[PDB]
RNA sequence: UGUGCCAUA
């Protein structure tokens, strides 16, 4: 802090005016000090004369290097966001030059700003506040190479991509969809703590749900094709994604979303079907298997049920079947729990059984009888486990 | 008995 602004005991004075600071040339020193920047932020919320705005515009967002220094600064980034707001709210003659300048500064340093812990907020702020045409240019400044992967999996920058998806029309960021759909890229991003959320946010945006009813038909077609391209890559590697610690969340989202029913069916027969016993014993894929059971169309549900009850050859020595393995498996037990709950909901009216021009109630009745018969017979061993006790209880609960 | 992310003074 400048000595002219400090008192005797070394504290920033109290009757300090915004214009004093703007006239002094010492703003950069204020903006990077906590007390200083705190004063500036209160002061810029108030009434501002045309000249005060003019000075703030030149000093905070007028020169590239001071703009970057403040944007990447723990305190300064708030002053930058605030001055950008004021700039956008000031329809004077210098408006245009001012916003073009801002777009040029950011575009030129896009990657480094997105990866930065503080300047990422400046990017996100600009994306939703700037005129859309200019905001679109910022997106255009995103990298198209390895740096893009790095952006998607970064703890800060991932929020920039999610913001883009939220506030910029698809046409401008379609390159991101196609970038992420390339096999090697899909693998790295989906298998990452932050990347898997980015990919889900993208899928959600590409979904023709009640949030997208505002789109023109032309826009819908654009969305549908981008969705098709991304889903194709997801279905071709879905085995790998379902079994992954992070990417299983994406597959679950797809499987559990009615507005994605066509891709739900694809996934089920592409990697789940015929692998149900195997996947039900996987830490991560078992959650996907539950989702498939909960949301499968009745025709596919019948095949899933049949595969469990009769799709596998019992152990040649003991006679343990699929159901035996799963009921007692550390992960598989949740799947059988899931199967039982589905049937109990169906036969008690808590779940619609009518689908495809037919009432499948007799099918649920059949499956329930199989499960009840197994639980009855194995009730003593099952009593030893929480899962088994829960099943016995579920059946007991149904009787009454 | 079984998994994540949702981030600034």
């Amino acid at each position: 802090l400048p000595t002219w602004s400090l008192d005797s005991n070394g504290e920033m004075r109290s009757r300090l005016s915004l214009s004093e600071v703007l006239d002094s040339g010492d703003l950069m020193k204020f903006a990077v000090d906590k007390t200083g920047c705190q004063f500036l932020e209160k002061a810029v919320k108030g009434s501002l004369t045309s000249y005060q705005k003019f000075q703030l515009f030149e000093q905070v967002i007028g020169r590239k290097d001071d703009f970057l220094k403040l944007s990447t600064n723990i305190f300064g980034n708030y002053l930058v966001q605030s001055v950008i707001g004021i700039s956008l709210a000031t329809n004077d003659d210098g408006y245009t030059k001012r916003q073009e300048k801002l777009k040029n500064f950011i575009s030129s340093q896009m990657t480094d700003m997105c990866l930065d812990k503080f300047a990422c907020y400046v990017i996100q702020s600009s994306l939703q506040n700037m005129d859309l045409s200019l905001a679109c240019k910022l997106v255009q400044a995103l990298p198209r190479d390895a740096r893009l992967i790095a952006i998607c999996v970064d703890q800060n920058a991932n929020h920039v991509i999610q913001k883009v998806v939220a506030v910029i029309p698809l046409k401008n960021w379609e390159f991101i969809v196609d970038f992420v759909a390339t096999p090697e890229h899909l693998r790295q991003i989906c298998s990452d703590k932050y990347g898997c959320r980015v990919v889900q946010t993208i899928i959600e945006k590409l979904t023709a749900d009640s949030m997208n009813v505002d789109l023109t038909s032309a826009a819908q077609n654009l969305r549908e094709r981008a969705l098709q391209r991304l889903m194709t890559s997801v279905t071709n590697r879905c085995q790998e994604l379902a079994t992954n610690e992070y990417a299983n969340y994406i597959i679950q989202h797809i499987v559990s979303n009615d507005d994605l029913a066509v891709y739900r069916e694809c996934i089920i027969e592409k990697c789940l079907m015929r692998n149900l016993l195997s996947l039900s014993q996987e830490k991560f894929a078992s959650h996907v298997v539950e989702k498939a059971f909960l949301h499968a169309p009745l025709e596919l549900l019948a095949e899933m049920m049949d595969e469990i009850f009769d799709g596998y050859i019992p152990h040649p020595d003991t006679g343990k079947d699929a159901l035996d393995i799963m009921m007692f498996h550390q992960f598989g037990n949740y799947v059988v729990q899931c199967m039982l709950t589905i049937c109990c909901d169906a036969v008690s009216g808590r779940r619609q059984t009518k689908e495809g021009g037919y009432d499948h109630a007799i099918s649920f009745q059949d499956w329930l009888k199989k499960l009840h018969s197994r639980v009855t017979k194995e009730r003593h061993r099952l009593s030893r486990f929480s899962s088994g006790k829960k099943m016995i209880e579920t059946l007991a609960n149904l009787r009454s």
